[PDB]
């Protein structure tokens, strides 16, 4: 329909209001220069200047770590203030706006995240620096095992050949979960949902004309998402434990307590 | 200073506009008609259209339960408007916000209901009922037991005679408490309400000059709330167990949720 139509495009401008790093300029950056971080001594001329210009650290798996929350805590704000932008989230009561987002950003952030991502590695610092995936595997337990899966995951979902406008309706989809546990308006949500997942299969069919199931692939996706970051949780929660000396950002840690 | 003045007058002009029942209204109303809800066949006319005009109820103390419901809901919703209208509360990250709300709304909620109160009963619907303390007695347990230590509590806080400029600025100091259970950012909870206190007791001196104490009277009145709050929690938590066939509004079921 039209309506579906105008709401898709209304979504995909949200998403380019909120979110500097699309896939598109990513895709541009990509192909053909970023800094290349490989080492500890690029990753300390990245942080002189060349790249970038974190709470005391002394190694180079928890520095990296500390980059990793410094990221992901500015892409749910990011994302907060995308929600704000998805009809009738701001309609919802306060408290179930913070459960989406306490349950939805981080499924959101890890689907981002392959926008920025290759088999080698990924973009840093809006494109300025290009982190490899090698060097993040040289690093220590449990953050490199925290960081390998999001790779695995991404390069997968890198084959399904998504646009942006596909992913801001993608995105705005995952945060209108209406299972989240503790949501009071759950009717309510996923009524929003249901619209947005309408939209979605329509923009797909429209953006996508030659691909066959493509619609029931994302859905499986999310519940992927939901599946990694869960897990992804899981070994928050245990870094918390066993690391005592590796700060959380305290946005983190209210989204990872009582998570799962 | 004149700051601490302009400030009060904005957090009453924000308590004018976020409540419609205000003291001094009330006030003209009690000294002097509403219709005098006392019995089950008043409170039947009442409902017929003379003061208003529920989920189903089996008898009249339930049915007063949900009445009450319905108005402490409606003041948790004027609360949050209210609260945006607190310099840098919109500024705390959303789920700030809700830990602020969900600990704070109860305490503001009966504080403001002394202003619609006196020693014989309370105004209903805008003024236009007044429900007798002598009826509300008159339930069964657990609801009376609910009901009357806040009467208790609001004729000794009327005792004060602070007026709505004085409520205006208790509320907002209420809401922005900084040892609410799983607060973030704490010093910054803290440091907004020193400066609403600051401007409270410049307030209460200009509004007041010749009551002495008058603002380590209202300090002890939010410690006094906070513990009237607990044991309110504490019973709205048991009515839930005990009271299968009862209803609780979802706003409130998620407020008492894991509250003390
Ligand atoms: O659970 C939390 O919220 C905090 C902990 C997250 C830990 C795992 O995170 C990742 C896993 C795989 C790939 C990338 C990231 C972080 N990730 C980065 C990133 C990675 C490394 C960085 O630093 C260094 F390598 F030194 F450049 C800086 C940023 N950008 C991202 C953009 C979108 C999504 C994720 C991004
Ligand atoms: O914990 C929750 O959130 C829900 C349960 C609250 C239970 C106890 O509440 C009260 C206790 C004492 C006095 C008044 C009220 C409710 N209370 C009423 C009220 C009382 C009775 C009513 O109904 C009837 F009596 F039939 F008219 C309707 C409204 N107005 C208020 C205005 C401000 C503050 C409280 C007000």
């Amino acid at each position: 329909v039209a309506d579906l139509k105008a709401f898709s495009k209304h979504i995909y401008n949200a998403y380019l209001k909120n979110f500097n790093m699309t896939k598109k300029k990513a895709r541009s950056i990509l192909t053909g220069a970023p800094f290349v971080i490989h080492d500890i001594e690029t990753l300390w001329q990245a942080e002189k200047g060349l790249v970038w210009k974190l709470p005391p650290y002394k190694e180079i798996s928890v520095h990296v770590f500390y980059r990793c929350q410094c990221t992901t805590v500015e892409t749910v704000r990011e994302l907060t203030e995308f929600a704000k932008s998805i009809p009738s989230f701001s309609s919802l009561f306060l408290n179930d706006q913070v459960t989406l987002l306490k349950y939805g950003v981080h499924e959101a952030i890890f689907a981002m995240l392959a926008s920025i991502v290759n088999k080698d590695g990924l973009l840093v610092a809006n494109g300025s620096g290009f982190v490899t995936r090698e060097f993040l595997r040289s690093l220590r337990k449990p953050f490199s095992d925290i960081i390998e899966p999001k790779f695995e995951f991404a390069v997968k979902f890198n084959a399904l050949e998504l646009d942006d406008s596909d992913l801001a309706l993608f995105i705005a989809a995952i945060i209108l979960c209406g299972d989240r546990p503790g949501l009071m308006n759950v009717p309510r949500v996923e009524a929003i949902q249901d619209t947005i997942l309408r939209a979605l299969e329509f923009h797909l069919q429209a953006n996508h004309p030659d691909a066959q199931y493509l619609f029931p692939k994302l859905l499986q996706k999310m519940a992927d998402l939901r599946q990694l970051v869960t897990e992804h949780a899981q070994m928050m929660q245990r870094i918390k434990k066993t690391e005592t000396e590796t700060s959380l950002h305290p946005l983190l840690q209210e989204i990872y307590k009582d998570m799962y």
